[PDB]
C-alpha cells in the first residue's frame, strides 16, 4: 500500500552549473528512502513531493563538452557554455583579477577563453587565475 512520491534531483556541480533530474518513487519505508538520499540536502517536502540538492565533486557533462574559462564584467573570471563572446551568458561568475598583470600569452589565452573538460583543469585554470585577483 506504497506512498507515492515525486523526487526531483538538483546536482550543483563545481563549474556552477546545474542539472535537475525527475523520479517517480513508492515508498513502503520511509527510512529506506531517506536512506536512499542520506547523502542529499532537502530544498523542499510536500505531501507527495520532495526535492533534494547535491554538489558534485565534479564538473558538470555540458561542461565537459562545452566548458570555458574567460573574463566578462570589470575583469571577471567566468566560467561559459562555449567560447565566450561579450554577449555571452557566464553560468557561473567567481572573482575579479587584474588583467594588466598577466603575461601576454596568457592574456591571450584568457580573452580567447580557455578550455576545461575535467575537474583537474577546471581548478587548475581558477587556481592559476586566482593569483592576481586582490587590490593592486
Amino acid at each position: 500500500e506504497p506512498l507515492q512520491v515525486h523526487v526531483q534531483l538538483e546536482k550543483v556541480y563545481l563549474d556552477g552549473d546545474v542539472s535537475i533530474e525527475h523520479k517517480h518513487e513508492k515508498v513502503f519505508s520511509m527510512d529506506d528512502f531517506w536512506a536512499a538520499y542520506a547523502g542529499w540536502t532537502l530544498v523542499e517536502q510536500k505531501k507527495g513531493y520532495v526535492l533534494f540538492r547535491k554538489q558534485m565533486d565534479d564538473i558538470s557533462p555540458l561542461s565537459k563538452v562545452n566548458g570555458y574559462i574567460g573574463v566578462s564584467d570589470n575583469g571577471v573570471i567566468s566560467t561559459f557554455h562555449g567560447r565566450p563572446e561579450p554577449a555571452s551568458e557566464p553560468i557561473q561568475s567567481f572573482f575579479q583579477i587584474d588583467l594588466e598583470r598577466l603575461e601576454s600569452h596568457m592574456q591571450k589565452n584568457l580573452l580567447k577563453g580557455i578550455p576545461f573538460r575535467t575537474k583537474a583543469e577546471f581548478e587548475d585554470v581558477i587556481e592559476h587565475m586566482k593569483t592576481y585577483s586582490g587590490l593592486e
